[PDB]
């Protein structure tokens, strides 16, 4: 509940399986362009974590001028009118349902590459059997006091990325393309942006703090130190392998196979495991909510099988977390959340008796604003429009080429 146990907690759910998507994007991207979409993205993060935190403070105090979990569409319903929690609702369970998708299937295609004799749908198969026993948990919140295994974890993972990479070096038929189309460059760009902006769960690690009001700070040193994680691994990957890595989503599937890649996939597996769990418990609280609802284990069962159905239909490791960034993140955790914090604090009344002023350096309220603007138009053009279109061009592109129910996708 300190502020170690929030700082381990938003640092080790920034990334949980994107980790090894993020060299494929950079061969689309390249090294500048990549680095600067990061950085650019993460300090897009840390903002939108710091709207969420202000608008929970405020949502929090104001509940008690006058125990349970206080959720996103909860803070949007006290802060504003019910249309805008019916809004933040669908949107948070489609995207935490979609993110649950996309971490079943890196698990399917992580455990793929440490036994290779059954194709990865078969390991889907079963790994969504293994995974419907998440519905007999209670609730996977309030068990997060185990981040910090899971920080281990994506921090070796990222190193070990990294030193292979460097050690692998180059071969002479190495070529670094570069942006050879547009298509391919905005689908990194949607790649990154979902990288980052902490998966509309911020407000759940945050309720556990004794002290929720310096949750920004603790965020932007979970996200610099993301970004230090981030940065070195997809850079020496890309740097090492080229454009080779278009053909191959998943970095570790290009990497030899030693101890070490055994030890990063049963390592990364586990922790995909614990964030579909993360991911999933909140779909299932909405689902028992509008149910009514050990007899949840039953009632949560229906909630797994769209999961099931998703992961094996559409297996795509890369494209999947491109569209799942445009269509959903962008409006879950970049833009509805500026929406609400420049709605809720327009009233002037509503700005002068603000909870929690804005940060000075920023200039604030004005500072604020434009902020907010920028980060609305900029995920709306470029995270939407053409980051949408592109992700979704790509998809289409990828179910031509493997085809549907496509069995060991991109195993040659
Ligand atoms: O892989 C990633 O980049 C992030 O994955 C997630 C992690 C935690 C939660 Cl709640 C939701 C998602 Cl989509």
């Amino acid at each position: 509940g300190s502020v170690y146990d929030a700082w381990f907690s938003c640092a080790s759910n920034q990334v949980a399986q994107v980790l090894l998507t993020l060299p494929y994007s950079f061969s689309q991207l390249g090294m500048m362009s990549g680095i600067l979409f990061q950085l650019f993205y993460g300090l897009m993060g840390s903002w939108t974590a710091y709207l969420i935190s202000v608008l929970y403070v405020e949502y929090r105090t104001r509940k008690e001028r006058e125990n349970h979990v206080i959720q996103w569409f909860e803070v949007l319903d006290g802060l504003l009118g019910k249309h805008w929690r019916n809004l933040g609702l669908i949107f948070n369970c489609t995207f935490l349902l979609f993110g649950s998708v996309i971490q079943l299937i890196a698990c399917a295609s992580n455990i793929y590459y440490i036994n290779d004799k059954l194709d990865k749908r078969t390991w889907t198969y079963i790994f969504g059997a293994c995974c419907a026993t998440t519905v007999f948990i209670p609730s996977f919140h309030n068990y997060r006091i185990w981040s910090f295994l899971g920080l281990a974890m994506t921090t070796y993972t990222s190193w070990y990325l990294t030193i292979a990479s460097l050690l692998h070096g180059q071969a002479e038929d190495v070529k670094h393309s570069g942006p050879t189309t547009m298509v391919l460059y905005f689908t990194g760009a949607t790649n990154i942006l979902y990288t980052f902006g902490g998966h509309a769960v911020t407000v759940e690690i945050m309720h556990a703090m004794w002290k929720p009001q310096k949750f920004k700070a603790i965020y932007l040193l979970a996200t610099i130190y993301v970004l230090t994680l981030t940065l070195p691994s997809a850079s020496a990957v890309y740097w090492a392998f080229g454009d080779k890595l278009l053909t191959h989503s998943n970095a570790l599937s290009l990497l030899p196979k030693t101890g070490f890649r055994d030890t990063a996939v049963i390592l990364m597996l586990i922790h995909q495991f614990i964030t579909f769990g993360f991911a999933s418990t909140p779909l299932y609280f909405v689902w028992e909510k509008l149910i009514g609802v050990f007899k949840r284990a039953m009632a949560r069962l229906p909630v797994v099988v769209p999961i099931w159905f998703l992961a094996i239909i559409f297996p795509f490791f890369g494209p999947i977390n491109s569209a799942v960034g445009s269509l959903l993140v962008s409006f879950t955790v970049y833009i509805i959340p500026a929406l609400a914090h420049m709605l809720t604090f327009a009233p002037a009344p509503s700005r002068e008796n603000a909870v929690e002023r804005p940060p000075r350096v920023v200039g604030g309220w004005m500072g604020t604003y434009c902020i907010n603007i920028f980060v609305v138009v900029w995920v709306f053009v470029v995270g939407f429009g053409f980051g949408g279109w592109a992700s979704m061009v790509n998809f289409v592109r990828q179910i031509d080429t493997f085809g549907l129910f496509t069995k060991c996708y991109q195993c040659p």
